[PDB]
C-alpha cells in the first residue's frame, strides 16, 4: 500500500464514517447525505494533498526507525491519515469562505463552490462551517482514548485562530491601518506606506504557514508520539521561513501563470492585494515608477493591469525573486542542520517538504 | 455582587484577555484591535444573555447546596461566566453568518454586522469565524487544567455541528428533498408536503434546541463537576421540549409582533419558512385554503405576504397555540418531576428555565 494510497482509502473511511453517523444521530435524510457527500468530495477532493500527505511522511519517518508490532504501525498510519485529513478539511473550510468573501469564480479549473447553481451562497456559508466542525467530528471519533489528543486539539485549534486572524490581516492589507473603523467605509491606500516586508511576513506567517507547514509537521509528530525528539522553536523557524517562500511563489503565480495553468484568473492587482511583486517593486522603483504604480493599482480596468504588470517585468523582478530564493535556501538548510542534532529523521522529513516546495 | 453584574464583568475580563493575546502573541496592531473590540461588542452584547445566564444560575444552584471553600465558590462560577460566555459567542457567530446567509437587515433594532459601512461582507464572514474561534481560545485558557475540559469540548463541538447541521435543515426546508441537488437550482416546494410536525422539529432540534437550551444546561451540570446529579437522557428531553415551544414563540412573532418591537422585519413568508404557523395551518386548513396558501407563500409581493397573514388570522391558529402550549406544560412539568429523583436542585434550575422562556 503505496502512501498516496492509503491516504485516499482513509477519506473514504471517514466520509462513510460521518455520512453514517448524520445518519444515525442527526436525522439525515438520503438526500441531503448526497448533498453533503457531493460537498465534500468537491471542497476536499482535487488538490495535491501536501498538507495533509506531510502528516503522513513524517509518520512514516519515525515508524522506519522506531519498533512497533505491526499492529500499532498500522494505528498510528490511520491516525497520520485522519489528522493529514483534519487538515485538509480544515483547508477546504478556508477556501469555501474565502472564495465566498473574495467573490472569486473559479478554484481548480471548476466554479467555487458557492456558485453550483443548487449550492448559492446562502448555502455555501453554512458548508463551510460543517467542513471544519467535521475535523472535530473525526478527531474525537478517531482519537477518543489517544494520549496525544489534548495537545493534536488545543495545536488545531490555535492553528485555526491563527489562520482566521491572517485573513483578518489579507483582507485589510489594502487598507490604512489609521484608518480601520467599522463605522466608515474603507478607501485604499493611497501612499502604499504598509507595503512593506515585515507587513507582508506578519500577514503570510498567519494566513498560511501555520496551517500549510506548521500544523501537518507538528501533527506528525503528535500522532507518532514524538514531539520531544525536536526543539519545537525550531520546527516553528522552520515552518515560517518554507511557508513565507511558498507565498512569495503563489503570488508570483497569480501575476505570471497563464489562467488555464493557474486553475483561475489572478486578480491581485485588482484586488489591490498586498502581494511580493508589489512590495519588492515599491522597495525598488524610482519615483516616477512609484507614480505610475500609485495610478493603476488595485482596478479592474485591463488597460490598468496590464500597466501594473509592465512596471513588473520591467523592474526586473527575477533578480530579487532569485536573491530571496537564495536566503530562503540558506536559511531552511541551516534550520535542518540544526534539527538533525535531535532528529535525523525529523531533519530529513522537513528536507522532502522543502524540495517538494522548492522545485515545483 | 448580582449574577448578572458577575457575568458583565468576566465579559469585561474575557474581552481583554484575548485583545490583549492578539497584541502579545499574534503581532496585532492597534487599530486592528479596535476593530476587533467593536465587533466583539456588536455582535456579542445587546440581547438578554439568556444562554449565558444559565450556566451562572445551575451552577449557583449547586452552590448553594454543596460545601466548598470561599476561593472555591468563586472560581466555580467564575467557569460558569466564561462558560456562559462560550455560549453567547457561539451563537455570535452562528447570527453573524445567518445574517448575511439570509440577506438580512437589522437585528436587535440595528443594522446586521454584515451591513455597517466598514465591514462589509467580505470581511463580516470571517469574523464570525473569529467568534467561534474565540469560544477555543477562552476555553483552552480559563479551563485548561480543569477535570472537566475533556468533556465541556467534546460537548460543545457536538453542539456546534448539531447547530450547523440545524441550519442545512432550515435552509433547505422549502426545497422538495428528492430535488436537492448542486447541480440544479432549487425551486420552492410546490406541494409542502414537507411541512410536518415531525419535520419542522427536525429543524428546530438540530437548530437552536442544542445550543440554547441543551448546553447551557449540561454545560452549568459541568463547571459545577455535578453531571452525576441527574440522568442525561431527561435532560437532553427537556431541552428538547422547552426549546421547540421556544421557537414556535420566535415563529409566531416573526409573523405578529410589530417590526419595532421584534428588532427587525420578520420575513418568514416571503422566505418561504416551514415555521409553526405554516405547518399548523396545513394541518387544519381545507382544499380551498391550502390553494389559496400555494398561490401566495414564499413572495416578496406584500400583497401575497397579507393574503398569507389574513388565512392565518382566519383559521384560529391561536387556539392550537394554546393546546400546543398545554401540552408542552404537562410535559415539561413531568420530566421536571422525573428530575426531582436525583436533583431537586437541578429540577428547580430547569423550572427557572421553562418559567423565562414560558412568560416572556
Ligand atoms: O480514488 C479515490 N477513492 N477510491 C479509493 C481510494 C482509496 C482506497 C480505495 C478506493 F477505492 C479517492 C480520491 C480522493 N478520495 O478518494
Ligand atoms: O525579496 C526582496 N524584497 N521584498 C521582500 C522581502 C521579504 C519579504 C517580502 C518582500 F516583498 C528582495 C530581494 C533582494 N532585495 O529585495
Ligand atoms: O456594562 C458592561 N460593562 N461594564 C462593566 C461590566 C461588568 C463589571 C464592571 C463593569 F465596569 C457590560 C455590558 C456587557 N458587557 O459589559
Ligand atoms: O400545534 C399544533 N400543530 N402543529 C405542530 C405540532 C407540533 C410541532 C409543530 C407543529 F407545527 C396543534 C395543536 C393542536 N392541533 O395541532
Ligand atoms: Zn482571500
Ligand atoms: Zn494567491
Ligand atoms: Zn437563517
Ligand atoms: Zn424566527
Amino acid at each position: 500500500m503505496a502512501s498516496m494510497e492509503r491516504f485516499l482509502s482513509v477519506y473514504d473511511e471517514v466520509q462513510a464514517f460521518l455520512l453514517d453517523q448524520l445518519q444515525s444521530k442527526y436525522e439525515i435524510d438520503p438526500n441531503r447525505a448526497r448533498y453533503l457527500r457531493i460537498m465534500m468530495d468537491t471542497t476536499c477532493l482535487g488538490g495535491k494533498y501536501f498538507r495533509g500527505m506531510t502528516v503522513v511522511n513524517v509518520a512514516e519517518g519515525f515508524l522506519a526507525v522506531t519498533q512497533h508490532d505491526e499492529a500499532t504501525k498500522e494505528r498510528i498510519l490511520h491516525d497520520a491519515c485522519v489528522g493529514g485529513w483534519m487538515i485538509e478539511f480544515l483547508q477546504a473550510h478556508y477556501l469555501v469562505e474565502d472564495d465566498i468573501m473574495d467573490g472569486s469564480v473559479m478554484r481548480r479549473g471548476k466554479p467555487c463552490w458557492y456558485r453550483f447553481p443548487g449550492v448559492t451562497t446562502q448555502c455555501a456559508i453554512n458548508d463551510g462551517i460543517i467542513l471544519k466542525s467535521w475535523t472535530q467530528i473525526m478527531a474525537w471519533h478517531y482519537f477518543a482514548d489517544r494520549p496525544f489528543l489534548k495537545d493534536l486539539l488545543c495545536l488545531f485549534q490555535k492553528v485555526d485562530y491563527a489562520t482566521a486572524v491572517g485573513q483578518m490581516y489579507d483582507v485589510t492589507s489594502m487598507c490604512d491601518s489609521n484608518k480601520l473603523d467599522p463605522e466608515v467605509a474603507q478607501p485604499m491606500t493611497t501612499d502604499f506606506a504598509e507595503f512593506t516586508p515585515a507587513i507582508y511576513k506578519r500577514i503570510v506567517k498567519y494566513k498560511t504557514t501555520f496551517y500549510t507547514y506548521l500544523l501537518p509537521l507538528v501533527m506528525g509528530l503528535l500522532v507518532s508520539e514524538a514531539a520531544a525528539s525536536v526543539e519545537m522553536n525550531l520546527v516553528e523557524r522552520v515552518a515560517h521561513l518554507i511557508g513565507e517562500y511558498f507565498q512569495v511563489q503563489d503570488d508570483v503565480m497569480d501575476c505570471f501563470t497563464p489562467p488555464e495553468q493557474l486553475g483561475k484568473v489572478g486578480t491581485d492587482i485588482e484586488d489591490a492585494k498586498c502581494s511580493w511583486l508589489a512590495v519588492t517593486f515599491l522597495g525598488k522603483a524610482n519615483a516616477a515608477q512609484v507614480a505610475e504604480f500609485k495610478a493603476n493599482y488595485g482596478e479592474k480596468d485591463p488597460a490598468k493591469v496590464a500597466v501594473v504588470k509592465r512596471l513588473y517585468s520591467k523592474a526586473n523582478l527575477q533578480a530579487d525573486f532569485a536573491a530571496y530564493e537564495a536566503e530562503v535556501v540558506r536559511e531552511v538548510e541551516s534550520l535542518i542542520e540544526q534539527l538533525k542534532v535531535k532528529s535525523p529523521t525529523f531533519a530529513e522529513s522537513v528536507a522532502v517538504v522543502w524540495e517538494k516546495t522548492h522545485k515545483r
